[PDB]
């Protein structure tokens, strides 16, 4: 919490590399199911499809909408575990995701980090009143 | 709400109709900008041309995850809105939510609509300590 968080979501090919990192280190990890590894998969495939339907200088505005598109697409995949599976693979992910960060660009943003965080125990929460009295 | 919802995502093609009515319906309000419309608009033909990749009848746990993320793309530009234009796209959002599904399934899903609402206001909230005394 020292400053502000730089989210890397500025040049695709750096962030893609965070979700290309994403796969690989749930691959070596095995935490994950075929859900959650082809979903997983076919997210560091979108983001690459997607700018290939655009081309090598896409509109800034839909990198902006690709960073909760990836971060969505992990915590729904993490969410998607058993409990006894869920507190693994979201561990394995959340230091997958710090990393990814640092094999990509090279230091660690904990803004996409705890996005993914808050976007996974929302998916896992059903609860639309505070239960807690 | 009222008891249980089954997700409307057991037809790709009709999701993909609430995915249109909303840039359709966010279109004919104009509470968003350009930025916010146009990724809406990507986020129809992300869905459209990803379901193409996947054939007529994709993995059915894709489309699990692909719920999560069109309604985060939503959640997103509503998010990015000014900060007294956030809760106007927001009530537009939600209540285009709703009608898309009405007229496109032909009942409203909660499970969607319920999630955009969760998604946009956690995506706005960066504040991981104690506010509150």
């Amino acid at each position: 919490g020292s400053g502000n968080s730089q989210p890397i979501w500025t040049n695709p090919n750096a962030a893609m590399t965070m979700t290309n990192n994403l796969v690989q280190c749930a691959s070596r990890s095995g935490v994950l199911t075929a859900d959650q590894m082809d979903d997983m998969g076919m997210m560091a495939d979108s983001v690459n499809s997607q700018m290939q339907k655009m081309g090598p200088n896409p509109p800034q505005h839909r990198l902006r909408a690709m960073n909760t598109a990836m971060a969505a697409e992990v915590a729904e995949v993490v969410a998607t575990s058993p409990p006894q599976s869920y507190s693994a693979v979201l561990n394995t992910i959340g230091a997958c995701l710090r990393e990814s960060m640092m094999q990509a660009t090279g230091s660690v943003d904990n803004a996409f980090t705890n996005e993914v965080m808050q976007l996974v125990k929302m998916l896992s929460a059903d609860s639309a009143n505070e239960v807690s009295t």
